[PDB]
């Protein structure tokens, strides 16, 4: 309807794919090469679903800050015959708050499905599902089971994957351009 969601289409009609784990279902950012992200409790194993094609998991890892905490987001190289577009020059270098996002998903259960949530707030600490979780993001939209791995977009910049919620506040892992330096 606007430029918000201009910006968010942009991203999820080239840089997302459908993953299946054994845990479910998930939008999954692709973010340069073969690299993509997904949250750390789809348990991404030797084999995931892409598009519903058998795929490969070269290597996988659970990103945890140097506390030795959890950040929720698992870095995925896949063994796709096609690179993703390049998007690492839209991720934020800091953590940061920001106004007027839009949460993005894209599932069998959920096609083409846009969310704006509004005024994100770098909350920091939080219990995700009873584990300590650091660089939470934080905005307050009712989201359900079925938005995990949504991105989380502002114009211009892509801020973070959807991870949980308590049904009046949703919550998304920071990403950070660092996370992608090769
Ligand atoms: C909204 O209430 C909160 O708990 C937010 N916490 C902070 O202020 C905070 C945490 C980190 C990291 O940086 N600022
Ligand atoms: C503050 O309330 C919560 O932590 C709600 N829990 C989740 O969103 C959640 C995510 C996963 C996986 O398992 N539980």
């Amino acid at each position: 309807m606007g430029p918000g969601f201009d910006f968010a289409q942009a991203i999820m009609k080239k840089n997302t794919v459908i993953a299946r784990t054994e845990k479910g279902e998930f939008t999954m950012l692709g973010v340069y090469d073969r690299v993509a992200v997904i949250p750390t409790h789809a348990s991404v194993g030797e084999i995931i679903y892409i598009n519903d094609v058998e795929t490969r998991v070269l290597d996988a890892c659970a990103l945890r800050d140097l506390t030795d905490t959890n950040l929720e987001i698992t870095i995925v190289k896949l063994d796709r015959n096609q690179k993703f577009r390049d998007i690492r020059h839209f991720l934020p270098r800091c953590e940061d708050d920001y106004n007027d996002a839009v949460l993005s998903v894209h599932t069998s259960k959920f096609p083409n499905m846009y969310i704006p949530v509004g005024q994100v707030t770098n909350y920091g600490f939080l219990n995700l599902g009873g584990t300590p979780t650091h660089r939470i993001l934080m905005y307050n939209f009712p989201t359900r089971a079925g938005q995990c791995g949504g991105v989380v977009t502002t114009t211009g910049k892509v801020i973070g994957i959807h991870v949980g919620g308590n049904g009046a506040q949703g919550f998304a892992a920071m990403l950070l351009h660092s996370y992608f330096t090769d």
